[PDB]
């Protein structure tokens, strides 16, 4: 229920998407990613407990999640049109956002 759990939820569902055979499986996993991303967005990461809630780093942290959620939405749109492989490729790129925006605060 904490950050770390929500982060590993992103990792597990990225694996679900990588291994998926159909669009419905990709949609389910992207749904879980989005829910976990929203919960993570509300946490205070271990690099920033001393900082003010409105600090530039905390801004960075939460905006990494707004960016991530928007990209999850873009992948969901692909999956909702049945474009499985396109949705899987979009999900791979979610890793680049996750790594560049959020990892440095964990």
């Amino acid at each position: 229920a904490d950050l770390e759990d929500n982060w590993e939820c992103l990792n597990d569902n990225l694996k679900v998407i990588e291994k998926a055979d159909n669009a419905a499986q990709v949609k389910d996993a992207l749904t879980k990613m989005r829910a976990c991303a929203l919960d993570a967005q509300k946490a205070t990461p271990p690099k920033l407990e001393d900082k003010s809630p409105d600090s530039p780093e905390m801004k960075d942290f939460r905006h990494g999640f707004d960016i991530l959620v928007g990209q999850i939405d873009d992948a969901l749109k692909l999956a909702n049109e049945g474009k499985v492989k396109e949705a899987q490729a979009a999900a791979e790129q979610l890793k680049t956002t996750r790594n560049a925006y959020i990892q440095k605060y964990l």
